[PDB]
């Protein structure tokens, strides 16, 4: 009265031999013949077992590899059937995490042994899947097309727990993106701690990996508080060599120093950056070993220049937000302002946008804001 | 013949299942740090790896990183934990992890899961018993990041699937393309590099097969690469329309010929040097297309990283170029070597040949000094 689905892709539907030994033991085994079809089929079945009939048969090895990872990266669990082809390329093709294979004969009792191992995996996949989506909560800034690509990504790079380098132009949303992945992560209910490295002397930074005072003092390093959760370093290259070390050191031992004794913690480390990373690297101004520990995954937060259509939704949102907050009169932009609001280049991007609107709202006395009330 | 399978834990007291692997004759090696196994895993290449999380002593950031820190295919992942773990970070088995160890000791099932995976490690081990052995000249140089490159190339080469070749400018992407094509079962078959940067979209049109004012007798690169392997360097340079046709071909497996459309069989490699992520978000490169070629990736390290290769590379290029241009030069002074490595080398290995080519064509000595180089 309890089981899980496991489908297979093959031309010859006469390739029964392994279907009934799964059917009569209770499997929801589905079968696809095309290469177009099983792509559609898998996006819908979610977590399942997927057998690929290489055999002596068909399908482009590229197309299969594509399919295997397309977006079916784990809710797929790879399995492959073949006509005893232990020789050429085909064997190397099981680098594509195809965990196991089917010999030509039909080992009825032995078959379930290999396939069964994955059941615990498919069951916990169905268990960790209800994270799903949630409209990304308005996408925390705006939502168009580079933003949709961003939104989609944040969802898929969130859960991993690996370090991510969040880079983009200055004042784009990098920190808000950090929070966005921290709440998508499996450590969302746990603390989040942004840190502005730029505005800290090398001695101030010291007070972050061991703290300061000779006594408890109520100090406690930033790493101690971020336990379980996620710490963020904005402008990460700004760090002094002495501190980059400690960052790396911590990234290996998973330990901080406290006045109440050295204690180990567990903090997912994210880094923000806006300056030329390569130039700092090649010159030897930023530890490369540190860079690699942090560049495990990358996310690019697009400048407003890229999401031009987003400005108007952003401006309107900021107006509605600031006006209703400051008792202000303004309720909308004149068509003049809008058609002018996109023409602006916006160096500081979303930051420069909110700040300038904050100024305009706090000053402008009309209900409709015109282009002349804006930039000047 | 071998059986490499390592596991990382401080507390070696998680024996219970170790002798059941040890006494049947398996090479179980064990690391305590998280720093040590990073070094250990980047060099050991393909193996089986058990991670003893338990309730014990590793940062989930540190572990997830390690599990993903470029050990992406070279390492078939495994994890051990106490009966009552779960709930919180089951997500760590998004990193495939193949399977995991319950607290009890299923003696026969233990070997069942591991042995089946050992057999999988055994199939790499089938074309593997060369074991390191430096490599087939490495078609440019030889240090240790390079050995790792060969290690990859060796194991991802034969797989007839597409590879995305990324590295800095002038690193070896094309020479690597050729190198993986020479590992492929289509090595004796054509190889076709394509400089996409220096081709307008209309020249690109006449290749898939496109149009052009024809009236023609042309055979597209895909038509010529039939059976063999086609390479596109600087793939990001492609206009969407071409990205489409590339994608289109990557789905249909067909080209157009002047005498009517015929289908071919071409392994597609792509080289890249620009920030691929930024290009993706902005919408400058078709994402479904990206997935067809980013099925596997290979990273060619800049000279900056492999400094010890500079001296070995420089010597080879002097050696070849001098013998070609009747030149006098035979070696570099110690002055030159310790100065030749100090350079940052943006253009890397190509920039290395060119500057040396320049010096040879100029210098009249047999020994080149540091003052004869950069100047
Ligand atoms: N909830 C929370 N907000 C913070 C924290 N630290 C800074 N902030 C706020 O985060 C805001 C930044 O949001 P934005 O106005 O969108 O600027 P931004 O584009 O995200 O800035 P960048 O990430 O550098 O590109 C600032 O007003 C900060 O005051 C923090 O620790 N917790
Ligand atoms: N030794 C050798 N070199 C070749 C051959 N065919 C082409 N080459 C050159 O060797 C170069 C490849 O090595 P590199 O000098 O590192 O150039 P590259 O790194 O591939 O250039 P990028 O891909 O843009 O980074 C090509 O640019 C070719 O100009 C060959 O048959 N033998």
């Amino acid at each position: 009265m309890d089981s899980v689905p496991g489908s297979l892709v093959v031309v010859g539907g006469t390739y029964e031999p392994w279907l009934p030994v799964l059917e009569k033991v209770g499997w929801r085994c589905t079968q696809v013949a095309d290469l177009r079809k099983p792509d559609a089929l898998f996006v819908e079945t979610g977590p399942c077992i997927g057998i690929v009939d290489l055999s002596h048969d068909e399908f482009s090895l590229n197309g299969i590899a594509n399919l295997v990872s397309s977006h079916k990266q784990v809710r797929w669990l790879a399995f492959i059937r073949e006509a005893q082809l232990s020789s050429d390329t085909i064997c190397q093709f099981i680098v594509n995490f195809c965990i196991d294979f089917f010999t030509a004969p039909i080992p009825d009792a032995q078959l379930l042994s290999t396939i069964g191992h994955q059941l615990g995996m498919l069951k916990l996949e169905k268990k960790v899947w209800p994270h799903f989506g949630s409209a990304g909560n308005m996408g925390l800034i705006g939502e168009s097309m580079p933003m949709k690509r961003l939104r989609d990504q944040i969802k898929r790079i969130g859960p991993t727990d690996v370090s991510i380098l969040i880079y983009g132009e200055s004042g784009t949303g990098k920190e808000t993106v950090a929070k966005a992945i921290h709440k998508t992560s499996s450590r969302a209910q746990k603390p989040f701690i942004s840190v502005n490295c730029r505005a800290m002397s090398e001695k101030r930074l010291e007070s972050e990996l061991f703290g300061l005072g000779e006594t408890e003092e109520g100090q406690q390093p930033f790493l101690l508080q971020a336990d379980g959760g996620t710490l963020l370093l904005n402008d990460i290259l700004t760090l002094p060599k002495s501190q980059q070390l400690n960052l790396l050191r911590f990234l290996q031992e998973g330990t901080v120093e406290t006045r109440q004794g050295v204690r180990a913690v567990d903090v997912r480390i994210l880094a923000a950056n806006s300056s030329d990373i390569e130039k700092a690297l090649i010159d030897g101004d930023f530890n490369e070993e540190l860079y690699h520990y942090i560049n495990v995954l990358r996310i690019n937060v697009p400048s407003l220049k890229e999401r031009a259509s987003d400005i108007v939704l952003l401006a309107k949102h900021f107006l509605q937000e600031y006006s209703k907050e400051y008792n202000a009169q303004a309720r909308s932009f004149s068509d003049d302002a809008v058609r002018g609001l996109t023409r602006y280049h916006w160096p500081g991007n979303v930051r420069e946008l909110m700040n300038q609107i904050k100024r305009v709202v706090l000053m402008s006395d009309t209900v409709v804001l015109d282009e002349s009330q804006l930039d000047l």
